[PDB]
């Protein structure tokens, strides 16, 4: 489907996962990240959406920790369920990438505190763009949705692009 | 603290549905946040460990894929690790080192029913995958040999110039 201002999209493929039959298509923001959309193929005109920020731990290697353990794979079992899509964006770690995170977690473990952990390794604010989150839905001509989310700033960045009902994601409460 | 192409994170305790790991980040020195490769290793693993040198693939890896590319190639390196003692040694090098945009390109010409030689041409397509950096690993955990769980003959042709290496086949469909 060509490209809209630095933004490449994909032909869609098949996907046969283990939650079911989907769509991928990768959308390329030259710069330069692969993100990933996953969805079923027939969803409403008022389709489940889960923003999803990449977290390899939680999404690829089975991690329990709270923080994205589970997160995915129950975002792909609810858009199986009921239809939808999982936009899965390229921005690790808030923005500041795996290697930071690691050394995070790897300061909790020592037992640092949450504003010493911080302070060390140097992540002052939430450094993730939604915008292009934004593009995607109009391109699939999204234009009002249910996000699963408990993050009010993917819910004031989508709304925007938009009408947005927001649903609570509770792996680990 | 850097190496000689790789700056190392700190290791993190990663408690997972497989049982508790160790993970390391090793990131290209001069990289966007592109080439944060990880490292997975259960504690104090033997001199003739089982190495799974792992290239991203984020359908397989995080998506529950069935496709045999790389389904399910993850989980059981992570399983057998687990039980046997060893590393995962996870390279970002999605869709051969051509990136995750030009292999969804590739999956849904194969949709279409072109054959191999002809999706290959129409996307582009050498292997572009370097395992040098793997070999820089290697040496960080003063691995001299190993068990290197793949079917591919230049992973393994090329681990072999830093260790003693036996294969042991991946047996995933």
């Amino acid at each position: 489907q060509g490209h809209m201002k630095r933004l490449e999209v994909s032909n869609q493929a098949k996907l046969p996962t283990q939650f079911g039959e989907f769509y991928i298509q990768c959308f390329r923001e030259k710069g330069s990240k692969d993100h990933l959309v996953v969805f079923t193929p027939n969803f409403s005109q008022n389709p489940l959406v889960r923003l999803h920020s990449e977290c390899l731990t939680g999404d690829a290697l089975g991690s329990q920790k709270c923080d994205c353990g589970g997160a995915l794979q129950m975002a792909l079992e609810r858009i199986s369920k009921e239809g939808g899509l999982v936009i899965y964006l390229r921005q690790e770690g808030r923005g500041i990438g795996l290697f930071n995170k690691v050394n995070a977690y790897a300061l909790q473990d020592k037992g640092y505190d949450t504003i010493q952990a911080n302070e060390m390794i140097g992540f002052k604010d939430d450094e993730r763009d939604y915008s292009v989150a934004g593009e995607i839905l109009e391109y699939y001509r999204i234009k009002k949705m249910r996000l699963l989310t408990n993050n009010p700033k993917k819910i004031a960045a989508l709304e925007k692009y938009a009408e947005v009902t927001r649903e609570s994601l509770i792996v680990c409460a």
